[PDB]
């Protein structure tokens, strides 16, 4: 992969692997989400962020502050098949003092056609207290030089699917998958549950019949609280409708919300 | 990746990804095991095996026969770090009428030094009845042209760990992790549990303190029965032993039916 000519975005090509595909012989949405993190990580490294994995500025490390995902929104028009080459372009932009947004564009490297797009909201949090903080002047100055100054959006539409407020699923749920626990493979280099594991957990309560006759087109997921490697999660789903579903992940015991989301599926 | 000059082995390079590494900032043994399947799959495709994923000959498809793993043996000297390039070479050889063996050699693409090696035993099974069988003459003729004829072993040693018989763990186990279930990400393109998920399940009952102070050096795993996507597994571990050795057992949560048995050897960090 490499930074573009202006040094304000990063592109990388990936050949889809045999173990990265599902029943349709195309990449799962979890494989796509993993590739989005990989190209984001590779972009931060290319623009000077140290080999520790955190895209944190010098002042952020002094204050023990890290970036955390608040929301992920993915829309796939075509999933790449095993052996196909997908090209992904990523970039970041400041959203005032609220935080930052990382966007992605997926293309079929053979035709150049846009096959998907994704957007994410990131907030500054103290890594020890877990307290959310607004973005200070000094910190924004350190990362503005890595962002395009004119707006560049993967989802330009005024008040579109990526910015739609998500309601809380009311009991009883139509479908559920209980007792979901992460294993060591679900953790990252810092022993925290990988963000992509939560997408997998959300999708677990989708009936197999919907999976067998539909393809996932859109997924929006809000991140409320982390699952610790010793926690247990319940995944709840209710059809709201193409088929649309409302989702909720909560702790198995006390019912504490960890994520909420929505998915849109198209008939095969 | 590409076949070597003689067309009897296949090499492929991989750049280790950020999400493929563990706490030490090196590739997990599950990432390595996934790369071993990928290079094996790419080798079968390169030598003519159809895009359906099964390295099955024309006569095997007519008889509804597939290859299934009986045993996996992996030994890692050094795990590659995030951003490092690992080169993996793979090949297959017939083991008479018993079945086939696929071997792998892992190298640091920068120094060329051998950083790991792996071997696996494969048996022929009817896809529908699940009945195992010896390899017929006609089937062996179809795949011999893809194998080196002179023996080529990743584990040449006289008393190597890849061929050592594994005992059954006796209750009570010293350690355990119960209620392990696969999710859709654990399945393959045919809706079957990926072989690498079982390695993950075996390793779940290793205490976190061993993980935090040791590195996995060797793992041998026997595959007895398949876990269905609706099954639930218990992972059992008992220390058998500078180095730490463990005996492992995966069994169904309810009836206690054996899924896998194995052994791991760990060395102090
Ligand atoms: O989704 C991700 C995950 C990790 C990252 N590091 C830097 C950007 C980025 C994006
Ligand atoms: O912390 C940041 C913010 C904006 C960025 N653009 C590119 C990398 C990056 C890291
Ligand atoms: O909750 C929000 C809303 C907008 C945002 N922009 C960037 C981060 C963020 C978080
Ligand atoms: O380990 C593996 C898995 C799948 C495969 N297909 C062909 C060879 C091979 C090896
Ligand atoms: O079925 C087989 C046996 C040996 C092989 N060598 C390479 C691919 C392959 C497939
Ligand atoms: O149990 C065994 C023993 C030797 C073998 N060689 C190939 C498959 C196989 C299985």
């Amino acid at each position: 992969g490499s930074l573009t000519e202006d040094g304000l975005s990063y592109k990388e090509k990936f050949v889809v692997r045999s173990y990265e595909v599902g029943s349709n012989k195309t990449a799962t949405v979890e494989t796509i989400a993993n590739l989005l993190q990989e190209v984001g990580c590779n972009h931060a490294q290319s623009v000077g962020f140290s080999t520790d994995g955190f895209a944190t500025t010098t002042t952020m490390r002094k204050l023990h502050l890290i970036w955390v995902t608040a929301r992920m929104h993915i829309e796939i028009y075509k999933y790449p098949a095993w052996g196909d080459v997908v090209e992904i372009e990523t970039w970041c932009q400041s959203e005032g003092r609220i935080g930052t947004r990382r966007d992605w564009i997926l293309k079929d490297s053979v035709t150049g056609e846009v096959t998907g797009r994704a957007t994410s909201k990131w907030v500054m949090m103290n890594q020890d207290t877990r307290r959310l903080q607004k973005v200070s002047d000094d910190v924004r100055d350190e990362y503005l030089v890595f962002c395009p100054q004119e707006p560049r959006l993967a989802f330009p539409e005024e008040n579109n699917r990526s910015l739609k407020k998500i309601p809380k699923l009311e009991d009883p749920a139509q479908y559920s998958m209980i007792g979901l626990k992460p294993r060591r493979a679900d953790l990252d280099m810092n022993q925290h549950v990988n963000n992509v594991t939560y997408i997998g957990w959300v999708l677990e309560s989708i009936p197999q019949e919907i999976v067998d006759t539909h393809e996932l087109q859109v997924i929006t997921l809000d991140y409320r609280r982390e699952c610790q490697q010793d926690d247990v999660v319940d995944s709840l789903t209710t059809t709201t409708s193409d088929s649309q579903f409302l989702h909720l992940l909560r702790l198995s015991g006390d019912g504490q919300e960890i994520n909420r989301g929505t998915t849109l599926w198209r008939k095969k």
